[PDB]
């Protein structure tokens, strides 16, 4: 009964790992100690920036960010946490400042640790003693930006037919990019029999994309936009919801490694056409959703500063803790079938979620009307996703986006006059270049 375990996070988010994006001069927030038990008058405790464990973070996530500037980080009250008997926490002020000189496309570490704490508290471990906030300055990347809180868009593009450039396509009458966060659909997950273990396999023009992701894809991201690899099962033994823990250790590097080599955001799993696994290999399981689970987490911890979104299909989605941590560390985004909005699992929020799902080549999942934008706005989601649109069809696409703009952001989407070409950079005229 003694025991009174004590561990960090960020209080507005309440993740203990939180990415940061500034759009401004500062960000404010507050670091939340929580406690197990009640505090006594006496409990006490500060937070510090604590440098040195940026080396063990990132030794332990194979990462290498630097330190944000500790002079552009202040605290309340030189640190002190002001306890809250009724509540078993204890927060500061925390502000962060943006500052010059930094280098663009760069995630930033801020490592926070308790520190004097009384002797009625107890620390289990380094993890438990600190919270991290990984900063990226985006001051200069706001045309996808329309505003704090706001509801954001979450697109797929079939990169087997459509550019993803046509991302550009779509702006709000005011010149804002409406997709906040592109998916180039889709790599692959592929048994590779040489090395015995799963491999990211990339048919020729998803290959292409990220070969020339300096003059495909990297114009998406200097204006905002987040740009995801999506990974797909595709008729073999592997699949995204039947890897072993070993297996999805081993996955999840690969696609972090994939995301660093190509200069992406992050990924979203689709666990769609896989075969049945072969229950032998040691880096495969029996499908579940515990297993999927395991790969989510697995990524998230091996890329903390990307998205790691899921499609709800198949088994990919469900079960809500790994290893003792709750699916909102490491769902960012989950996005549901066509008709349905997407839901919470966890402490998740539905600002995590998809609040309308369109298909634009097929045509389900209905249209971002005035009148759905405001209910979505009422249900509280945070985004709206759709999948497959194109050129040739933008008549379509462009319709069903009507009305919801001015609701979301008050600037309707306007009308196309640019799209392009299967792997040419080109800026053509729409509609006459058809």
């Amino acid at each position: 009964i003694y025991e009174n375990n004590a561990y960090l996070r960020d209080g507005k988010s309440n993740l203990v790992s939180k990415v940061v994006e500034l759009h401004g001069e500062t960000y404010a927030t507050t670091v939340k100690m929580g406690l197990s038990k009640t505090p006594n008058t006496a409990t006490s405790a500060k937070v510090k920036i604590d440098a040195a464990y940026l080396e063990t973070y990132n030794k332990a996530h194979n990462t290498d960010f630097a330190l944000y500037p500790q002079d552009l980080v202040t605290f309340a009250n030189e640190g002190i946490l002001t306890v809250n008997a009724n509540t078993k926490s204890a927060e500061v002020e925390m502000t962060i400042r943006a500052g010059e000189g930094l280098q663009e496309d760069k995630t930033y570490a801020i490592p926070v640790a308790i520190s004097d704490q009384s002797s009625d508290i107890t620390i289990k471990d380094e993890d438990a003693k600190h919270c991290i906030y990984l900063v990226k300055d985006m001051r200069n990347a706001g045309d996808a930006y329309k505003g704090e809180g706001v509801m954001q868009g979450y697109l797929f593009f079939e990169v087997n037919d459509v550019n993803p450039l046509n991302t550009l396509s779509f702006q709000l009458e005011n010149g804002k990019l409406l997709w906040d966060v592109v998916v180039l659909f889709a790599a692959n997950i592929n048994y590779d029999a040489e090395a015995g273990r799963p491999r990211v396999q990339c048919n020729p023009n998803v290959q292409y994309l990220l070969d020339n992701n300096e003059t495909l894809l990297q114009p998406l991201r200097r204006r905002g936009v987040k740009v995801l690899l999506g990974l797909l099962g595709n008729h073999d033994i592997t699949g995204l919801a039947q890897l072993s823990e070993q297996g999805a250790k081993d996955f999840a590097r690969e696609v972090a490694q994939y995301c660093k080599a190509y200069n992406l955001d992050g990924v979203n799993y689709d666990d769609e056409y896989s075969n049945s696994p072969d229950l032998s290999n040691p880096s495969l399981t029996n499908p579940s959703t515990a297993a999927a689970a395991r790969l989510c987490y697995e990524t998230k911890q091996a890329m903390p500063d990307k998205l790691v979104t899921v499609f709800d299909w198949g088994q990919m989605y469900g079960v809500a803790t790994v290893d003792g941590v709750d699916a909102k560390e490491w769902i960012d985004i989950v996005v549901a079938n066509y008709g349905s909005a997407a839901y919470p699992i966890g402490q998740m929020t539905k600002k995590q979620c998809s609040g309308i799902s369109m298909e634009f080549n097929l045509g389900g999942g209905g249209s971002l009307s005035a009148s759905k934008a405001q209910s979505m706005i009422d249900g509280g989601y945070g985004w709206f996703m759709g999948f497959a649109p194109s050129p040739a069809k933008y008549g379509s696409v462009f319709s069903r986006l009507q009305g919801g703009g001015e609701v979301l952001y008050g600037s309707n989407v306007a009308a196309p006059t640019i799209f392009y070409k299967k792997n040419d950079p080109t800026p053509y005229k729409y509609p006459d270049d058809l």
